[PDB]
């Protein structure tokens, strides 16, 4: 899979998200080559740029014109894009022109957590699956909440990851900064 | 991903891999429908299983009869066990009769991890990918330096992972040991 | 530093503090001789143990009856208990009986914990320290807000410790859960 | 006590030590105000200011010339160095010129790790404590190696340590890098 320090960064936009856990996010959206996903809060584009590779239709969308920008860089340089519609919008109006989905992830929450979930609730194919990413710890407490709220089964996955960087002494443990995965059962 | 929770047990034998560990096994080996997997240790199955619905033929070793049969009962258990051998007996000599693989997963050292590992480089498929999971402090170590030694680019990702646990009072944040992942280049 | 394994454990009462996040403890509550410090839900009885060493008085407060005789006898086979006091009751209902404490360390709360602070910050000498230990996920939120929502400068750091357990085998690293500490300032 | 960003850091000397990390070295060190202990590869001298405060004696060795005089830097900034030998050189050589010790904790190796140890084990006082700060993945297990060859009761605890940070956002987890310590029975 493409490793963090393969994709563009960009200084007001985040990311890309550690291998380690777009890797997990993969697992647990259970993708499909007929599977319509979007992708809140797209930032570098590392979760977008995945998914534009084993589904129908990715719909990326970010309320930073730098992220849009920042995720079609990297779309370009590995020649993908086809089926990804970048939206530069705000995600609540960004969601209604959108058609049903199978797959969510919502990565910055952007203040509008509960709303987005509620939008992608009313949305939601059958066996569909939620995925929220949280980097902010009220970030984690408000996504378990409102989609308990929705009446759905999260669950939640902390993430501590640590890579070994070769110095000339040996191996040092590199670590990352703590990932949680809130996500609804199918 | 079949979730640990949906694994069939044996009190003598140890796993499944925790799935995230199993998830991200599969991101680095990159599975692909034409390859020779091998996978030492197969325990409780996990691996195995995950294996068995991706390549060709899976070669699924272990010195515990119990193993041998817990992984196979989560194979009819979802419909997979066809492109899967079993062999009941020690690594050494059970690995020495196997042809080249492209993808092997060592499980619990068993005291011969260097031996192991040695057997598996002269049976390794031009752009075979080696991954050896670790518990045992001294086996994270003994890996390291030996697939070094062997001529291989070593690389070791850590991941100490925490899942949530619903209680009456509320969500708990129950951790899994230590699992270091040595993999090679390709 | 009195071990872990050290302590009378009554498998209905949870404890004892990890060794290593009660030192940490002591390190944020910086312990006076002439210090006043109160400790809700003392359960095993710890963290009671560290303070009762090294403050004037220490009021120990659960409201488990087992906590109370879990603790009470931990403290006498260390000597210790001469200068404590153990509370049987409620912790809201405790600490209005209490004198103004310098170090206020809070564990198992029980949904009362927005109540707790509440009065805890009431009878908070100047200069003291608020230490609140959180194992929920939603306790390390609320633990947060609520010392925010008091004009506290709230801090927060996460403990994930592993020990090595010694084995036939070899050494295998065992992950105690996640531990948060939620501190205000000095 | 003396927190991280209250040290005069120098471009080339490494640390400080984390006071989370310090806090624990400090308690297992169980400092005495009789006890003479020393300290290799000081740093930038968190580890011998914390020892200068509770023990009879103190000799700070590192064989970086900054460092030493980085470390004598933050002893005259707190107060402290009445009883602090410095050293400069390499630490087997200068223990040498040394008295018995009964504190010794080791950090920097140099890759003079199994020749310090040894060292230290023929000067450590009955009841002394020998506690090793591993950075390196192979520090680690060398550390066990030798203290168990040395006829030590060894012991590891591996730290992963995350602090808050304010973010307009909220909070998030920074973390730190993992720091093990491996130590025998005192």
């Amino acid at each position: 899979m493409i490793p963090d320090d393969e994709f563009i960064k960009n200084p007001s936009v985040p990311g890309p998200t550690a291998m380690e856990v777009r890797c997990l996010i993969m697992c647990l959206a259970e993708p499909g080559k007929n599977d319509v996903a979007v992708d809140v809060g797209c930032g570098t584009g590392g979760v977008t740029l995945e998914l534009a590779g084993r589904v129908r239709r990715v719909y990326a969308i970010d309320r930073n014109p730098e992220a849009i920008s920042t995720t079609e860089m990297n779309l370009q340089r590995h020649g993908l894009g086809d089926n990804v519609t970048l939206m530069e919008g705000d995600a609540p109006e960004a969601l209604c022109k959108i058609p049903d989905i199978d797959i969510a992830v919502v990565g910055g929450s952007g203040g509008e957590l509960q709303e987005i979930l509620r939008i992608i609730k009313d949305k939601l194919k059958p066996g569909g699956r939620i995925i929220v990413t949280a980097i902010l710890l009220e970030t984690k407490f408000e996504a378990m909440e409102c989609l308990r709220d929705l009446g759905f089964d999260v669950n939640i996955t902390e993430l501590n990851i640590a890579r070994g960087r070769a110095l000339d002494r040996g191996t040092m443990m590199v670590s990352r900064n703590p990932v949680a995965l809130i996500y609804t059962g199918v």
